[PDB]
């Protein structure tokens, strides 16, 4: 192999400007990093800059350099949707025609009617909400009626909450599996169904660790499947294992924040493995993008950038670092949904002794998967063009 270990970092939702098909999505004018840079009166990301971020696009406080550490370009999304699952599935070599849906005004009556009809239970709520808000509002009614609290969020999720002393946990999991089957339907395609059992009394409800997620498997065998099947290490950090429903994952490392995600990246740099270490930094999307909080988003990006020099110091000659994103989520955009954007691509190895150059624009995110596959000599994915030879 040209590289013994590839470290792939997805900065979740960190877009680099509206994509060519942004109009279809109502995303004209969107620009995640650019709007954040403007809000911050200049972003301080000196390490991403040294890698060549500004060489991709100059933005406030983000300038090009004469000799970037590695290679740089951006990527265009080919799949129909702009959600996290679509983006990650494309990265690992797939093409996804059918988008996952988001539900800002709740779920269609048709879907909820069929769920009631199958479960023998009434449904209440049906709106985007955090776990705490919805329980305060509807927990007592749930307890008294044996109802199900069905709710959503800014991402493609259907969440079902029930008190553990009113609806048995095993019954809640059965209900969620029914909902998982019903939501495999393009009219109401949700990324994930989530059991949200809770306990306590009115004015003091607590969600329990008995939460269970019901994810869909990627629509195809990914490069991660192929890596795993050829006995390579595939170390998933953060939401990565969940995003792929465990497909192709050999070890999974849970994280609780972006700084924790960088600590686990460092842990994998200290492991003797051959194959892929794959980090998702999710705070960008989950805490700041959807909440339309450009200040918190800007601070998070600066906090992330300050961690990078330790990553640089630990990379070996036969290590490759890849930094990218899976869509945009512009924190100064209308509504609460993602935005259809190009995503940056930075490719760095210490063996690049004369620095890098511009790569041709990646026409699908799957060029990442093709590059990984070619590096490790596994079956090339159906989609994507490797840039391994350009490095
Ligand atoms: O605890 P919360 O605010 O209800 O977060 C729920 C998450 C947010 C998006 C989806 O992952 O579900
Ligand atoms: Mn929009
Ligand atoms: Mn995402
Ligand atoms: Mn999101």
């Amino acid at each position: 192999n040209k590289y013994k270990r590839i470290f792939l970092v997805v900065m979740d939702s960190v877009g680099i400007g509206e994509a060519p098909d942004a109009e279809q999505f109502g995303d004209l004018g969107s620009d995640t990093i650019g709007h954040i840079a403007e809000h911050m009166n200049g972003l301080q990301m000196p390490n991403m800059v040294k890698l060549g971020l500004g060489n991709i696009r100059e933005m406030k406080g983000i300038s090009k350099v004469e000799k970037p550490l590695g290679y740089y370009t951006k990527m265009q999304e080919k799949s129909t949707g702009k959600d996290t699952m679509t983006g990650h599935w494309e990265i690992m070599g797939l093409y996804i025609d059918t988008p996952f849906q988001v539900f800002p005004e709740g779920f269609p009556k048709e879907l909820l009617d069929e769920l009631e009809e199958k479960t023998g239970r009434k449904i209440i709520g049906n709106k985007p909400a955090s776990g705490t808000e919805i329980l305060d509002e509807l927990g007592q009614e749930q307890m008294e009626t044996g109802s199900l609290i069905v709710y959503t969020a800014a991402d493609s999720v259907l969440q079902i909450a029930a008190h553990e002393e009113v609806v048995p946990l095993d019954e809640l999991y059965k209900i969620c599996k029914i909902a998982r089957e019903l939501t495999l339907d393009e009219k109401y395609m949700v990324g994930r169904v989530i059991a949200r059992p809770f306990v306590g009394e009115p004015g003091n409800f607590t969600r329990t660790p008995n939460r269970h997620d019901y994810a869909l498997k990627p629509f195809g065998r990914t490069v991660m499947n192929e890596l795993k099947d050829s006995d390579y290490d595939v170390i998933a950090i953060g939401k990565i294992s969940d995003i792929y429903d465990g497909e192709g994952v050999t070890e999974s490392l849970r994280t609780k924040s972006n700084m924790d995600g960088m600590d686990k990246l460092v842990d994998t740099l200290n492991m003797d493995f051959t194959g892929l270490s794959f980090l998702n930094l999710v705070d960008f999307d989950a805490l700041f993008g959807h909440r339309r909080d450009p200040q918190g988003y800007g601070e998070a990006l600066q906090e992330y950038d300050a961690r990078l020099p330790e990553v640089f110091a630990k990379l070996k000659e036969d290590d490759l670092l890849l930094i990218t994103a899976d869509h945009g989520n512009d924190p100064i955009h209308p509504g609460t949904d993602h935005t259809r954007e190009y995503v940056p691509l930075l490719a760095y190895s210490p063996s690049m002794k004369e620095g890098g150059q511009e790569l041709p624009l990646r026409q699908t995110f799957a060029d990442i998967g093709a590059t990984v596959a070619e590096n490790f000599g596994v079956k090339m994915p159906e989609y994507g063009t490797s840039f391994l030879n350009e490095l």
